[PDB]
């Protein structure tokens, strides 16, 4: 029968458009700046050391391929909170978390929408800041909430709008939900210093809302695993307890083997078992249980100690290129005799930079320079290269000057 | 804080409290006919040769992790449709089918839940049959859809109430949604007839309902992949546009790494591309892009001529022990001058077995000679072995003398 007649063709990703468009042009000069995953420099994708090795483990002890338990892999749970929260954390020795594991960060975070859909009975608005990942609209929309925003970025100056995120936040109605990029925020590159978490920190424990924690870059941010929860850990620290949603996509290049896991911080050990069967009772309606290729892999690396000591290396190698390759440009674009101001290049954290070009430019690089990436000026550093920094400086000066 | 004080601790799961009590049992002839999955004459997790193979080519290859599209692996998705459908299926050769990849079975029925919920306006309204496996009822509750049912199973003889459910599915008001067990029926393993199906198809074009076919055990049941498939290839070539769900969980023994596919049967080509185009917009918000293992794994042996015929050899060696197992219960309770009728064992197909016992009497056979199975009368054939199918017969006899 003629069921689907009425079904209209949904709407074209602009980011799909960008990467057309780039493999079909044949100047080698060519440039990807939408790439959404780690390239090294050469321009390929990466799979960690780290991981073949785990790999190997598992072929060599000729594994099973039984069902993981609905919440997951305990052994993979347990170590992402853990990692998480640190060793020596109040909230990890008490056991007052509950961890299930997720479809990577984005399975993560749909059902922990889901369960605050269901159980968090004091309101359905979520603050989002403006912006923040295109995804995070329709996984909370599609979840049941509603949404709203506070200011966040400032364009004036390609960082954070603090007086306009503190006046915004501290009108949220009391016992609302905020989500909060732990660090490395996208699509910006701009994440509050200390200072200004601490502030940050002191009115949502003051104005009592929920905060819900997206940790999709622990690790690939500063190289640094404790740095990059140190805002997290800090909430959680002054009383805060939050919900949170972990990624092991670009930390581990797990992209396709879905690994991640969605966090609840309870009042103790006893709710925390009430709130894990609930979690439970959601999950089996949409997928009954995980994946366990990637969890096996992430839980054999954090779990061995040679493999873990030899991930850390890895990590900070990735972080450590993105952040030469930002050092790279700002000082190739002063090189060609730039007037402007580039330092928030270089103030930006991670994968993703908010370089402050407008539209025209952005079009001058695609139509003369061979340079793809979005009209919202955002590149992904992860398609910068030591053969193309100088290039690529070039070309920002040329639309620029 | 406090915000969770309020959620209690949900139901214990019976299927678990079986697995659950067998483990803490000391008999040495102690047996587990709770079992969700496929067990060897050994009692042991079988990992099929041609996956080993698949795994070890993969390997070799050293893949990179990238992500998957949101639809899937299209070596995946294609040859899914493909082992379904038929070759020569004029639905297959038109192009005039849609499949994305999903998370195994479950997660294949919940986005197709979820994309009625949304596209089929024409109802609400869910007719399962009496009775489904348990999972059935929470996908669709979730999903924001109504339940109904249709008479099936028949407790007075342990076998399909064909009268109930033609009169049933009758008065069923037109262009609603009705779920049918492409074959071995889960719980009860009563499928219709060659000829039903035949009856059961007139009807359900006549009442211009929407077919939505369950498929978790293609091959599985029989030992011949076109046999299983028969009743919804049938259906299509009525011309009944359905709608399915695939499993790769029981054939292929890919339990843990989650492979299915979703599949829409459309009017053509066109409209194809307009329902997919939708199903990707759908899943974003879900999980992003689906685990690469399972579809890595499953496309290998299903491309592969070579992989492909060592999987048939194993499937069928896989049903063959099963329908084993049923003949020689039967005949050992026959053997020990049982009185009853035993037919329906036989008559039975697959996995699962509705063996009509009642409560208490599973009672007496839990705490009596240490076998494990629901209350319900039904047990995993997987949990019986060459080696204690004496050992079920007599108890059973015993209990029901
Ligand atoms: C803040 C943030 N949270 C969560 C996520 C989710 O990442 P994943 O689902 O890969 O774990 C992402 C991932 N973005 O990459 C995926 C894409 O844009 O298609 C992210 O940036
Ligand atoms: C008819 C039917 N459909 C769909 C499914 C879903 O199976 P899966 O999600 O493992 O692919 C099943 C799976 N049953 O066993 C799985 C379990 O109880 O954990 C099933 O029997």
């Amino acid at each position: 029968s003629s069921w689907w007649s009425h079904v209209e063709m949904g709407p074209p990703d602009p980011i799909l458009g960008v990467t057309e468009a780039f493999k079909r042009d044949t100047n080698s000069k060519k440039m990807n700046l939408g790439v959404g995953a780690y390239r090294d420099d050469n321009g390929k994708p990466y799979v960690l050391n780290c991981v073949r090795k785990a790999e190997a483990m598992i072929a060599a002890k000729k594994m099973d391929k039984e069902y993981l338990p609905i919440a997951g892999l305990a052994d993979f749970t347990r170590a992402s909170a853990e990692l998480a929260l640190g060793e020596n954390s109040e909230a990890f020795k008490s056991g007052r978390y509950v961890t299930v594991q997720g479809i990577s960060g984005t399975g993560s975070l749909r059902v922990g929408a889901n369960f605050l859909q269901r159980f968090f009975k004091f309101s359905r608005d979520v603050y989002l800041p403006k912006p923040s990942w295109g995804n995070h609209t329709p996984i909370f929309r599609d979840a049941g909430l509603q949404l709203q925003a506070y200011r966040y970025y400032d364009p004036k100056t390609c960082s954070l709008d603090f007086t306009g995120a503190m006046e915004d936040i501290s009108k949220i109605p009391e016992k609302s939900i905020i989500l909060l990029h732990a660090c490395a925020h996208n699509p910006t590159g701009v994440d509050p210093r200390q200072e200004q978490w601490k502030e940050l920190a002191s009115v949502v424990k003051k104005r009592n809302l929920l905060a819900y924690f997206d940790m999709a870059y622990q690790g690939f941010a500063s190289g640094d695993i404790n740095r990059d929860a140190w805002a997290l850990r800090h909430f959680i620290e002054q009383g805060i307890d939050v919900v949170l949603s972990q990624s092991y996509a670009k930390n581990m290049g797990l992209y396709g083997e879905r690994a991640g896991a969605f966090t609840v911080i309870c009042r103790d050990a006893e709710e925390a078992k009430r709130v894990e069967s609930q979690l439970k009772i959601l999950i089996r309606p949409m997928y009954s249980n995980p994946p366990m290729n990637g969890a096996r892999i992430a839980s054999l690396i954090l779990n061995t100690p040679e493999l873990r000591k030899e991930w850390l290396v890895e990590v900070k190698g990735m972080a450590d290129r993105i952040i030469s390759m930002r050092t790279q440009l700002v000082s190739n674009l002063k090189k060609e005799g730039s007037s402007h101001n580039w330092q928030h290049i270089t103030d930006q954290i991670g994968m993703f930079c908010f370089t402050g070009l407008k539209p025209e430019q952005v079009e001058r690089l695609t139509k003369e320079f061979s340079i793809y990436m979005t009209k919202d000026g955002r590149i992904s550093v992860a398609g910068v290269a030591s053969s193309n920094v100088g290039y690529l400086a070039h070309a920002i000066h040329q639309v620029t000057k």
